[PDB]
Order: C-alpha cells, then sequence, then structure tokens
C-alpha cells in the first residue's frame, strides 16, 4: 500500500547549474530509493533551471534524507523541502517555509510537557507559548510551538491527525 508520490517528493532549490538528472541521483540515492529524478532545464537552450526534484519509493527515505541536510551536491549547498501536498488558494504552489505552527483544541488541562513530549519527536523545539486570556490568565485552549527548522513543521501539518494529552488537535502553519 504506497504511501501517495506527493508525500515522498523533494523539491531541490538552488541546485548548481551543473548539476544533471545523473548527478542529482547520484547524492541523493545515498538515503534511499529513487522512483524519480529529475533537473528542471529551459526548454529551448536546456539550461538548467537551478532546481529540481526527487521521489522517493518512501516516506521514511524522505525523512532520511532532510535529516541528511546540509547536502552539497556538485560543490553546492542545496535547499530540499517536502512537496507542496496542501496549497493555500491564494498562493497555489508556493511552500510557506515557516518554523511555527498553531495548536488548537488543547483546551484549559494541556501543559508545557505535553507539546513537548509528542511534537520534539518532529524536530528540535525552541519555543513553546501556551496562550491564556490577558486579563485572567487562564488558559485559551491553543499554543504555539515554534522549531528550529521547517521541515518539522512541514511533517507535522501532512499528518490527518495529531493527538496530544487525549486531546484531537487542530494543527496549522503559523505566521
Ligand atoms: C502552503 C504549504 O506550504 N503547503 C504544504 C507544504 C507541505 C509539505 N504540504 N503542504
Amino acid at each position: 500500500p504506497k504511501e501517495p508520490e506527493q508525500l515522498r517528493k523533494l523539491f531541490i532549490g538552488g541546485l548548481s547549474f551543473e548539476t544533471t538528472d545523473e548527478s542529482l541521483r547520484s547524492h541523493f540515492e545515498q538515503w534511499g530509493t529513487l522512483t524519480d529524478c529529475v533537473v528542471m532545464r529551459d526548454p529551448n537552450t536546456k539550461r538548467s533551471r537551478g532546481f529540481g526534484f526527487v521521489t522517493y519509493a518512501t516516506v521514511e527515505e524522505v525523512d532520511a534524507a532532510m535529516n541528511a541536510r546540509p547536502h552539497k551536491v556538485d560543490g553546492r549547498v542545496v535547499e530540499p523541502k517536502r512537496a507542496v501536498s496542501r496549497e493555500d488558494s491564494q498562493r497555489p504552489g508556493a511552500h510557506l517555509t515557516v518554523k511555527k505552527i498553531f495548536v488548537g483544541g488543547i483546551k484549559e488541562d494541556t501543559e508545557e510537557h505535553h507539546l513537548r513530549d509528542y511534537f520534539e519527536q518532529y524536530g528540535k523545539i525552541e519555543v513553546i507559548e501556551i496562550m491564556t486570556d490577558r486579563g485572567s490568565g487562564k488558559k485559551r485552549g491553543f499554543a504555539f510551538v515554534t522549531f528550529d527548522d521547517h521541515d518539522s513543521v512541514d511533517k507535522i501539518v501532512i499528518q490527518k491527525y495529531h493527538t496530544v494529552n487525549g486531546h484531537n488537535c487542530e494543527v496549522r502553519k503559523a505566521l
């Protein structure tokens, strides 16, 4: 039962113009089986457009490749990002590259360690902000988590569900 291809693809920006389908493949095959690997080129000149994409056989292989950043490919540090799987209707096909999530539906009994214990397995956490009422100090039932890197957030928002402290949470990219 293969994972959807869109969830196995990595857009690679910042390519050296000398990178080819073949050299990009030789690099990224170190972290998994590549079912697809293509450098974007101009249709007339064949000059590289400076980016491309690779598709792994599994999501765990995508994880392995992201955990092996920074990637220096043909002498240049590149910028891999997971494919846009849920677009912003106003900015079709654009990656919203942020390090912060909104976490809603945690009610008043969810504390910092609940969120840390869960989200630390997606990435390195820098800030956890449990929101409280400006007048009363009561918890408002949502929080923001800031990570040191965008891929944590990308992994988080492509999941269908997040269960934290027994709550079914709503999670989205923030700011
Ligand atoms: C707007 C935006 O960044 N959407 C995304 C990103 C990923 C990995 N899935 N969906």
